[PDB]
């Protein structure tokens, strides 16, 4: 009967901070495909909400300890009713929180610049002249560090032995691809989205692995189940396939 407390981090273009002249403040600070999508939830659903920054602005992961940080540690320590944004549903995760059905579908796969004639991971994880890395704490991270594919373990050995192979963010990620010989491994629908845009930049391979995002929710949660209905109807009709062309539209490269 209250608003609804929802977490989330800026990550083009699922969550921005909106332009304005105007010194936003409350929801109408932000924009973008999740929010377009939890409009939606809200209307269907009816519920208001408040949204958040993480203050870590980490997705989550687990530290030595068993420790988790990010909006995955959020629902835990129930600060959030919701955590809406491109979080990775992952069954190390689902030991801590619960997910809606997932809203997108998408895979691990190479972000790198035009030149060198890498066709796959393969290729990177056999040599060191090419740096790699991933986002700091999140699923992309995770599952290298999880994996028991042979040439996955490789990839990691490298990864966890070079200081700053692993990034803060997106951001800071795109921009090691763009000023130094570094590949950054990256979910495929946002290699999509910046590929269109930086025509320097490419996807190397095809998908390595096969997920979804999800809405995260504390465990038991009493708004996961109306949630995974709501998404479930959106999707039956392409609503998220139109919502996602609406934010990905963009002016293509030769
Ligand atoms: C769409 N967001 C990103 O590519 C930022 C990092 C992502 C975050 C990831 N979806 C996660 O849930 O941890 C990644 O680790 O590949
Ligand atoms: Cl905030
Ligand atoms: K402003
Ligand atoms: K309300």
């Amino acid at each position: 009967n209250r608003s609804l407390i929802v977490t989330t981090l800026l990550e083009e273009p699922f969550v921005m901070f909106r332009k304005s002249d105007r010194t936003l403040y409350g929801n109408d600070r932000f924009e973008g495909y999740c929010i377009d999508l939890l409009k939606e939830l809200a209307h269907i659903l009816g519920f208001s909400y408040e949204i958040r920054l993480v203050e870590d602005g980490k997705y989550g992961a687990q530290d030595d300890k068993g420790q988790w940080n990010g909006m995955v540690k959020e629902l835990i320590d129930h600060k959030a009713d919701l955590a809406v944004a491109p979080l990775t549903i992952t069954h190390v995760r689902e030991k801590a929180i619960d997910f809606s059905k997932p809203f997108m579908t998408l895979g691990v796969s190479i972000l790198y610049r035009k030149g060198t004639p890498i066709d796959s991971a393969d290729d990177l994880a056999k040599q060191t002249k090419i740096e790699y890395g991933a986002v700091k704490d999140g699923a992309t991270m995770t599952f290298f560090k999880k994996s028991k594919i042979s040439t996955f373990e490789k990839m990691w050995a490298f990864m966890s032995s070079k200081p700053s192979a692993l990034v803060k963010n997106n951001e800071e990620g795109i921009q090691r691809t763009l000023t130094a010989d570094y590949a950054l491994l990256m979910e495929s629908t946002t290699i999509e989205y910046i590929t269109q845009r930086n025509c320097n930049l490419t996807q190397i391979g095809g998908l390595i692995d096969s997920k979804g995002y999800g809405i995260g929710t504390p465990m038991g949660s009493p708004y996961r189940d109306k949630i995974t209905i709501a998404i479930l109807q959106l999707q039956e009709e392409d609503k998220l396939h139109i919502m996602k062309e609406k934010w990905w539209r963009g002016s293509g490269c030769p």
